[PDB]
């Protein structure tokens, strides 16, 4: 469904049938609520505990097809542009793509073959570095986030006497906002995520109805406006 | 039941018998609610936890016959049209049909015979690639979604020294909207999913009554219009 | 009970005894509600979890006699009329009868004798095709629904070097609507399922009273007309 | 209605279906000023409806609504009650303000006419600036004109100040007053003056003038005080 259909069925589901009908929502408000509902839905469906099914990214066909249009593959750029201080002397710093929402798969291609990057926790890092070896298992590499400015910088730890040729990252692209109409105005240009032009929902049509329902629920919680509704509907932001 | 019958029995079940009868619903509103009810019903019945029976796509004769008219078989087109970056060096990119709602069965015919495609999760992918072999079992192939624009693109991983001849996908077609009347108007053409012409329900007649009941429930929740009803009836969007 | 008796006892049970009697229902409304009640009753009684007894199609003498008048035996027509794309290279496409509600028994007569068709699920299909043999057990055949337009098309998989002579389907016929009076009018012909003429209930007289009670309950839920009653009485649509 | 029609149909209503023209002019001018106030305030009239509360009220004030710019009062170096207040003079022919906006470098901002109580309340807090799309306004030392302090947010400059207001009505005069009456003026004009208002409210102005005449000529104190209630 295109943006006009988002807005028309938003109006239908919000106030065109309600008995003591409420004021219609302005297009900026509808775009804001739709973008919020989109992000909430993405976060709810990525995490199993966030939805009533207990199903995350790839726990069912529907969850695969939900994020299928939001998956992207890119590469981390070696961060030798400027000097820096790494926590580990034997780690190579890489910069992830700017439009990164969530990392789901990483791999590094070295001279000793491809290796799956395992994101190790800080307590896990301490445990592993208290051991005599201090290097990954055969077909794996280690990873920790380092000092990041304006984009995520990442330290890749591989086994000794190994060089990294490329660093691929299969991630979830940051969703683009849903903007119903050109938000340009003479009184001031308002933006949802830095863009005023019309922006279609760049995800699969399977969850457009879900985004619409969530947006309507958020609109009605805003209309109710007491602390109660804000608190319970803020639980699903996550 | 054709579209006229959808609308007439919608009117019967909505406001023609109700004591303090409500305003009749316009045909655009009825078409919108019917399309929403259709999608909600499809998602509820595909997933066992979404309905009170706990029965999914093929858990009973009724669930088979429900989606029987919505199943389609097509092929993935090899994506050598333009270059791209694949997460796996040894994966062939294929494009699924545009009108895809849910994938239920995939198979690939290679020079070594037909092989069932197993959609592997990202954590499952990492586990499998940490192993020495890194290839499917005998009569199977692996699959992961890759960078997709305007349609789902898919990476097929098969065993070494194997070529893919065709890639069949048994999926669930995207339901067409239910539109009662030609939505063309002089004041502006409104569309449900990009189509203004009359559109019959293209599913089996077994669930037409179910779609009608769901549409009436959604209409009455819209009429009630408080946050409560929107929140509980948004649970079954799923 | 004929249609006049359906309508007269509908009036008796609806508003002729109720103290603050409601408006009488028009014959189109009574026919619509009776058809809805008929379909609801059929779906409730076919499935054990849908009724309070936990008894399905053949779990008791009453359930047998309920559908006894709605069972039909027909044949699937070989779909060599036009080309198509089958998911399985070794499957023969057949078209089921148009007036099919639910399949309860299938059998195929081959040159190697009669074989019971087992409807295999998609996950079951993947499991079976990951095995070395990939063919049914001795006295059975496999079946999956394929691309269907306007009627269910079915793929029959039998063992190698076997030809199918006929494909019998014992199913439940689609119930005909209950229409009390000729719905022809000068202001517009209204139909329940494409028919305006009088239509008797074509099921056993054992469940006519049940259909009447359900229709009256639906009428009173429509009269009450709030979201509550619609939601709880929509649970038994199923 | 032309002024001749006003004078002639005053005689029909006041002289029992048929006063000096100066006296008629005085009452008609007084009547319109009453009618404008009564139909502006919702509580002043019988319907409980103010300026924009119905289609009739919108056409009533339609020909009085005027849009003008305020001019910076940089000529006189007076003293403002607020540090960041820019003094602006309003139009001379101003009766009632209904919308004010200020065009800053940051953007147009709707001016809120802030009461003396709200100022002390909002200026007793940490930040002490308006909300991001509004400006405050309080009247200041005014000489034969209206001067307003525009308290816009600091770090911003005012480039424009538009005022939408009700223009002061012109007098209704039915004859050249200097012809028979020496130097009498109604609001500084001695010559024939037409009604500058929509014809919809001419009847109510005429009816009010007739009531004012009859109460004035009856001479009873009760009548004078009773009909003086509607003077505001």
């Amino acid at each position: 469904m295109n943006v006009n259909e988002f807005s028309n069925e938003f109006d239908v589901l919000y106030n065109n049938i309600m008995s003591n009908a409420a004021p219609g929502l302005n297009e900026y408000e509808k775009s804001v609520l739709l973008t919020k509902a989109q992000e909430e839905i993405v976060k709810n469906y990525f995490e199993p505990a966030g939805n009533k099914y207990g199903k995350g990214l790839d726990d069912s066909p529907k969850r695969q097809i939900d994020f299928s249009e939001l998956i992207k593959v890119g590469e981390g750029v070696l961060n030798t542009s400027a000097p820096t201080i790494t926590f580990d002397k034997r780690a190579k710093v890489y910069d992830l793509p700017a439009d990164l929402f969530l990392v789901i798969n990483e791999a590094v291609d070295t001279n000793a073959g491809t290796k799956q990057i395992v994101p190790i926790s800080y307590s896990d890092y301490t445990r592993l570095m208290s051991r005599p070896y201090k290097e990954p298992v055969k077909y794996q590499a280690w990873r920790i986030i380092t000092t990041s400015i304006n984009n995520i910088s990442v330290e890749l730890i591989v086994n000794s006497n190994e060089t990294i040729t490329d660093y691929k990252v299969r991630y979830i692209r940051r969703p683009a906002p849903i903007i119903t109409t050109n938000l340009s105005s003479e009184y001031g240009d308002v933006t949802i995520n830095g863009v005023s032009t019309v922006s279609e929902c760049e995800l699969n049509p399977i969850i457009h109805s879900e985004i619409l329902q969530r947006a309507v629920e958020l609109a009605k919680a805003a209309y109710q406006g007491d602390l109660q509704a804000s608190v319970e509907l803020g639980q699903r932001s996550e």
